[PDB]
């Protein structure tokens, strides 16, 4: 499906798991496919 390196917007299509949502991690505003947990 994906990664972790799209840009998208919730709910859908999602990121594969419900638990992974396009955020940003860094400081340029990159909102993408990502999780940010294990036990999810």
């Amino acid at each position: 499906c994906v990664a972790t390196r799209n840009s998208c917007k919730p709910p859908a299509p999602a990121c594969c798991d419900p638990c992974a949502s396009c955020y940003c991690r860094f400081f340029r505003s990159a909102c993408y496919c990502r999780v940010l947990s294990l036990n999810c």
